[PDB]
């Protein structure tokens, strides 16, 4: 496909977060532009492209069990670009926990993500 | 006054506040004197005070309009940080609601110095 109107950005944030809590790495790697950049948490130096991207979420999603799910509408510009709610449920400290994010994605001509920022702190933890 | 995640989180929820009351001379207050407003994101940014200004008396020209956070502020240690919400208005004489994330990033200052409003007519309902 080529720059994802404002309903193509829903669905393919949706799907993203379905790949999130299966665990689906390749999959989520996929979904980046190869030269892409991530940002998570936002303020911390960027990951770039999709070696570093597959490395750093292979700590995560394949290390611990981690599930998520959406928690309100993507919200999607005429731009290629869009932004969503969700929450992460993981362990922590050996205990279920809850960690509340929002991620900020702009998508390529091509469908892929160029950017992403994946806003959220510690004040955004609960157990 | 480089605002912590926490300050962030009470500077974001403010806002929405201000928002919901409609004080749009309260509103502009809060930016700085560079500021950009991109409403909706992917529309050329707006910039200078009064032009800001005229931009919220347009949209909230009373004008009932509502708001309320959908869920919590996502803030980073960089005084940037992320929000749900849900605007309620009236269009084509109808009752709406419109989902909307806005990004902020402020200033050592305490002052929005960019704000970026993600949404378009996918987050558009009647209710
Ligand atoms: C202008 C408007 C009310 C104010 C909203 C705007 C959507 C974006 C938004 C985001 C803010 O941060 C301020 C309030 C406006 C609506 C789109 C249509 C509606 O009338």
């Amino acid at each position: 496909m080529n720059l994802p109107t404002a309903q193509e950005v829903q669905g393919l944030m949706a799907r993203y977060i379905e790949l999130v809590d299966v665990g689906d790495i390749e999959a989520i790697v996929q979904m980046y532009a190869d030269d892409a950049t991530v940002e998570d948490p936002f303020g911390q130096p960027p990951i770039h492209g999709r070696e570093q991207i597959a490395a750093f979420y292979r700590q995560g999603l394949g290390g611990g069990k981690v599930r998520a799910c959406l928690t309100g509408p993507v919200r999607a510009s005429h731009n290629g670009c869009g932004a969503m709610p969700f929450r992460v449920e993981m362990v922590w400290n050996g205990q279920p926990c809850a960690l509340d994010v929002i991620d900020v994605m702009r998508f390529d001509e091509h469908g892929r993500i160029q950017t992403m920022q994946a806003y959220w702190s510690e004040v955004n933890l609960s157990v």
